[PDB]
């Protein structure tokens, strides 16, 4: 075949009570630093755009060839006209080659690939806009190579930057080794990681940039992927059992962190479920928890667990109801990293958005959508003072009670 | 369906009679600061790209989903290698859901939609490079509420942004709320615009970016889209009047200037007519002209009228010959604002440019066309003196006459 | 027709033996500052992209008309997101106006063209990733002209810039003008220069950018394109001469250069071949040597030749070894010019690459393919003296052997 045009966008506005800006995203809460990302829904005032051109292409042989890039963007500004503070950028540039009749065996109907993407098994728990686990970078592999005919499995090495790729003396390349199986609804990925005097990147200055930065890492997934709502409803559910230490300490962006310690552990549980309580009501509960030890600082301690509620109530064929509740907890011992004061406390969020589709309402994923909604937001006041550049806390965020009105549009194809 | 890819592109050169750099475009002379637009052929040398993707899907049922992203760049060097100086911006993402099964009444064949667009609805003279309106920002709204079967209207809110959206201290959110309607040829659009403490802006320093700047602003337009040459031979044209009071005094880019004093008042003309004289000749005269009082600085004044007219000789059914010609007079009384100094007179515009094509010659707007020029420029010695920094009286265009020639491509589909 | 959505795209991970970066590229030695490239297999390390969109149309009566843009971005980093890094640009904004049925005579099937565009007619070396010639910028001109039935002509003006586009002191227009005559297998093309008061330049603080700069330039091409490996084998093979003086002394890049002095003089020989050695092997052998005297400093001198060796073996329909070798010679005297050394050597290359693709194998251009590579590189130690900030002699790359390995994906449509 040929050419296909595929991509994501949301667009939209959010405004205070008195029509002017206030702090909206998944993360602005003082876990979201450490991935404590919370509900999304009328909660993201951003123009996020994806682009993804593809060259598609099928021998008559089976054999199939695929090109893909994908081109990204992200605004805050309202404005027509983005030039100065652009962030335009490829984010993919890969080739697959599919079904090749000269693979035989357990690599029979596996899809070889190459270049810069996002791993095709990544998965995420959309209403919190966070991944599960999120493996990105440069380099090849192999995905579907099927063993005794019930035990599929991916093996890759993925290449990634730390620091500044201008100035040589603190920029290193991090390098990650992983082999994923799929048995049925069990998943275990594996994957080690390497950052060869990560420890030793001097800054433009000719100071140490950290000293006790790690230079490698371990990371493990172990995952559940269900056909019903946690084997008791009609629906779905997926759950995870997330570790990492070292350069693996961060469990989602795998080798994104440059700043972890050799001692850095990290535990965390991923879940949610989607399913149809009767032909007009759809609920989806997610929780996000993590536990992360001796992260950036020795002694240093971060805990935190997010409940997402989404709810979509039909009322016409194009007009649904929807509903939205975050709950979050967090305790966090930074240990004077970053000027962060450790802190203690609770975070809530209810969103109540009237939304138009033409897809089915009942599917959570079906995505032309324009929403309009309202939230209200309050949280703990010691939560202020993690940070002194934080959104908690600053000029007109501060106080108890927060409301926020407005109107985005989201959509996948 | 699925993909439709569409766009505009305009690319060439323009040299003086040296073979070197001259000044060129439509907003070169003083009057041009304020909008005193004046022809644009053969008079712009930069390379402007504007890409938008769609995706364009109907249902069964008749109801339709579209989604549309518009990438610019605007470059005025020739060179194949631009990314020092990329402007490559995301101008436009958005989602329209027309024509649901669910809308009755004055909804019926309603569109809504959501995301950062130019207004469907804003409308421009080609040969000036100026919009008549320019609605365009973040929001959403709904098109063609049909009223009595006779009157239609449109309603939405449009979000942008003031100052540096990096420093939150310098930035603000400028919302607008806009109705449009329209009756036949008539057309009447309303718009109130409201910028929360923008007078409050400090600049990095501390310092109040401007103290008597607006917060709050109105604007009006009043429209009549003739379906005749001004309704005394075939062909068409439209005739605005333009108002705008406090934020609103910038009549054109709506909600877009933020400078704006409370009491900046400002009216404005357009007007142009297509028009075919035989079946060779077809003209195309437009006039534009303002009148801005107490804009940035109390007690100012601009006001400045462009005459243009654009002339085509189909000579086969390939080539054409086009003239342009453009006069401005100007009268500015900036009262010291930016290092103005108060100016008064006029500029002059000859273009003499063969024309190649494959489309219909007599319409202005077939698009694939390319066109060599050449061009004679003249002016009032004293509006050299508005700025130092301007075009009219830089090193080398200060004189009375000035050549410039050239080649360029222009399109749209 | 319509839409056609063509590109290219290289990306992929280097690594030497201790999986930590090294350096890379076509032109890493001292003589690639002057053009002198070595081979590119498995030395390309980074992500590089271009995307070309096009709207092509057909009338009834022949005549075409198209319409392409380019946009580009090339990246080191290995990263998901490259927004701070990000080169992305409009290197390409044309429409071309073909198969007029008013062009008759020697204009017959002539076709038209302006805007910013890389010359239809440019060819390259492409295991060397070197152009034997690049006519790029922004103009306009007409391809095909036929004379007599035998010879065929493209005329043209092309514009680029010197300078900072943004600094009106120092920058400055360079023009130029090309004809270029086929004949049967016989090429030449011709072309004149000029870039009035290049030598004037005075940079940001005041002073002359050069001084000795030239203003105008000569450059001419002599080349043989033909259908057979150098006429004793099948294949086929293309020998240019090159030669340039002045502006024109840059031989690939016509007018890129604004640092060249008025007798900068140089020659340059261009060459290679395609042949199948069997069923299974094919064969690519190719050639660059240059001659520069005069080029930035008085007395100056830059030599080199470059000579590549790729091999490929079709094991399967799908696996490929290729094989690649490269050897350069230079000796270069900078007389002072930038800190370099006057310096001489040459430089070695291996590199065995594994290879996966569906096209034909025996073909170098088939392109969807997949590599896997090693490579091993060694120089005379006294190139490491050229330049302090050079890739040769930097930390960790200074020694005999270098080795290194990597995964990568190329490919074009
Ligand atoms: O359809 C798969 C494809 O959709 C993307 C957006 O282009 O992700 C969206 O759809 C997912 C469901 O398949 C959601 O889980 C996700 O949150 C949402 O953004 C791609 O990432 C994915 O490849
Ligand atoms: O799939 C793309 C990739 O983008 C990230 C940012 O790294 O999230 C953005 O894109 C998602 C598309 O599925 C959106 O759902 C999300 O809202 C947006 O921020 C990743 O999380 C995702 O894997
Ligand atoms: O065809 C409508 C569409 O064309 C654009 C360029 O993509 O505007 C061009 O064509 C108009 C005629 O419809 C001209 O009036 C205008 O000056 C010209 O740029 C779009 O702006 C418009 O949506
Ligand atoms: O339609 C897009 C929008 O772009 C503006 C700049 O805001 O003008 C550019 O794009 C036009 C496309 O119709 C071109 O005709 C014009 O020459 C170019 O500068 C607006 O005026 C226009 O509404
Ligand atoms: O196929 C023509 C087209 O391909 C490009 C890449 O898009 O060049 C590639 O293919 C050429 C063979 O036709 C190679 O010589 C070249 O090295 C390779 O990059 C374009 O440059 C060309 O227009
Ligand atoms: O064809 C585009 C043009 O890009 C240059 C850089 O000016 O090279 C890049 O693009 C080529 C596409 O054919 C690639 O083959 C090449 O590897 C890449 O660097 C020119 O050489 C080429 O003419
Ligand atoms: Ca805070
Ligand atoms: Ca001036
Ligand atoms: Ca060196």
């Amino acid at each position: 075949s040929g050419f296909e045009f595929h991509g994501y966008a949301r667009s939209g506005v959010i405004m205070n009570d008195s029509g002017a800006s206030t702090k909206s995203g998944a993360y602005i809460t003082p876990a979201g630093e450490t991935g404590g990302a919370i509900g999304r829904l009328g909660n993201q005032a951003d123009t996020y755009v994806e682009m993804n051109l593809e060259h598609k292409q099928t021998l008559d042989n089976g054999a199939t060839t695929r090109f893909k890039v994908m081109v990204a963007d992200g605004q805050t500004s309202y404005n027509d006209w983005t030039a100065s503070t652009s962030d335009l950028n490829v984010r993919q540039a890969f080739v697959e080659l599919g079904n090749l009749p000269t693979f035989a065996g357990p690599f029979k109907g596996s899809t070889l690939w190459a270049g810069k993407r996002f791993d095709r098994d990544n998965f995420d728990i959309h209403w919190i806009d966070s991944d599960v686990v999120f493996l990105a970078g440069t380099g090849g592999g192999i995905y579907d190579v099927k063993w005794n005919d019930g035990l599929r499995s991916n093996f890759s090495l993925y290449g990634r930057n730390f620091g500044d790729i201008d100035d040589s003396s603190n920029s290193v390349q991090n390098y990650i080794l992983t082999m994923n199986h799929f048995a049925g609804p069990l998943q275990m990925m594996v994957s080690g990681l390497r950052a060869k005097d990560n420890d030793e990147r001097k800054d433009s200055n000719g100071n140490l940039a950290k000293g006790d930065a790690a230079n490698t890492g371990v990371h493990a997934l172990l995952g559940l992927h269900n056909d019903s709502f946690y084997g008791l409803r009609d629906g779905s559910s997926k759950t995870a059992l997330l570790y990492g230490h070292g350069l693996g300490a961060e469990v989602k962006g795998i080798g994104s962190d440059g700043a972890l310690r050799p001692g850095a552990d990290t535990w965390r549980i991923a879940s949610y479920g989607t399913t149809p309580l009767s032909e007009n009501w759809s609920v989806a509960p997610a929780m996000l928890a993590q536990r992360s030890k001796d992260r950036y600082a020795d002694g240093d301690s971060y805990q935190w667990a997010t409940f997402n509620l989404r709810l979509i109530q039909a009322i016409n064929q194009n007009f649904a109801l929807a509903y939205e509740g975050s709950y979050q907890y967090m305790d966090l011992k930074p240990e004077g990293y970053n000027d962060r004061q450790a802190v203690n406390g609770s975070f809530y969020k209810l969103t109540f958005a009237p939304t138009f589709k033409v897809g089915s309402i009942g599917d959570f994923f079906s995505r032309p959508e324009i929403r309009f909604y309202t939230s209200w937001m309050d949280w703990s006041k010691k939560l202020n003072n993690y940070a002194s550049d934080d959104a908690l806390g600053s000029d007109g965020f501060n106080s108890g009670g927060e409301w926020s009105f407005g109107v985005q549009m989201e959509t996948w194809f």
